[PDB]
């Protein structure tokens, strides 16, 4: 009926704004990323801090991790993305194209592939392996706030400034669908693939059924207005939709009910990323500069 998320760890050690906090596909891991242009990684399930990973030239948006566990790619304001190692920290591949700020990135589920989103108002496609960029898609007509494949990597989601969600058809790099006006600061297709969850400026959080065009469910009550704050469909116990807010607070809502049924509270400053384990009921939240701390939360449920 309602989860018992408990704070657990807290994890210092970035010295400016975190920006996101991803757990590794097998679960051992936590990588962060921040503004002090580091990623960190620090263990899941006891949050000791293992490494400090290096090379951008500028603050880091956003981090993902390949479905092996073994790479690492992130998104910098050096209009870069790069590609690591995880257990050696070493860049392998730096990804240059974008033409400013890069915010968003993911690989595919067969990891060949990542997409990134940027400032520039584009979408792009790069090959793994090689490091060349595949694809430039003409996204949106605002800056790209996040990106996302399905479950099979058939699809993308981009969502944008410009207040639209576009799905995209990988292979071809074609827009299949356009959901048509405020800012849309984030976007995750759900674990079936059947729908999106969108986040807007305007203080909501919708999950949609993008080919009929339909709102199935909204979810409201904390404040998102300024910074794209990431969100998350926990699958592990409760089936809850989970955010950030800009109140300090990690909210939890049942996904059914719309109903608030956990706020969390600790962080001293908006809490712009969040993150949900891949087997256990453990969430972990990013802060920004007047926190610049990860924090671990555990449930029963
Ligand atoms: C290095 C760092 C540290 C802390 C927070 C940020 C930030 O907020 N990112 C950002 C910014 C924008 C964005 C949108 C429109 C216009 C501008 C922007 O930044 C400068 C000008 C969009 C997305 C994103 N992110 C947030 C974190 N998320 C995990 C991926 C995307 C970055």
């Amino acid at each position: 009926v309602k989860p018992n998320y408990a704070l657990k760890f807290t994890l210092a050690g970035h010295t400016k704004a975190v920006s996101s906090v991803k757990f590794s596909p097998n679960g051992e891991w936590l990588a962060s990323s921040s503004a002090d242009k580091l990623i960190k990684i620090w263990g899941a399930y006891d949050g000791k801090f293992e490494k400090t990973i290096s090379g951008h030239k500028l603050g880091i948006s956003d981090v993902a991790w390949s479905s092996d566990s073994n790479l690492l790619v992130s998104a910098s304001d050096d209009k870069t993305l790069k590609i690591w190692d995880v257990s050696s920290g070493k860049c392998l591949k730096t990804l240059k194209g974008h033409s400013n700020y890069v915010f968003c990135c993911n690989f595919n589920p067969q990891s060949n592939l990542i997409v990134s989103g940027s400032f520039d108002e584009s979408v792009r496609i790069w090959d793994v392996k090689t490091g060349k960029c595949l694809k430039t898609l003409p996204a949106h007509s605002d800056p790209v706030s996040a990106v996302h494949f399905n479950r099979d990597g058939s699809l993308i989601v981009s969502s944008s400034y410009d207040g639209l969600c576009r799905i995209w058809d990988t292979a071809s790099g074609q827009c299949l669908k356009t959901l048509i006006n405020p800012p849309v600061s984030f976007v995750k297709f759900s674990p079936n693939g059947k729908y999106i969850l969108a986040a807007t400026l305007d203080n909501t959080l919708k999950l949609w059924d993008y080919s009929k065009g339909k709102c199935l469910k909204t979810y409201t009550g904390h404040k998102n207005e300024k910074y794209c704050i990431f969100a998350n469909f926990s699958v592990t116990g409760g089936k809850w939709i989970v955010s950030g807010s800009e109140d300090n607070l990690v909210y939890i809502w049942n996904l059914q009910t719309k109903e608030i049924v956990q706020k969390l509270q600790g962080h001293t400053d908006v809490v712009i990323s969040t993150a949900c384990h891949p087997t256990e009921n453990i969430i972990a939240s990013a802060a920004l500069e007047n926190d610049k701390t990860i924090k671990l939360w555990k449930s029963d449920c």
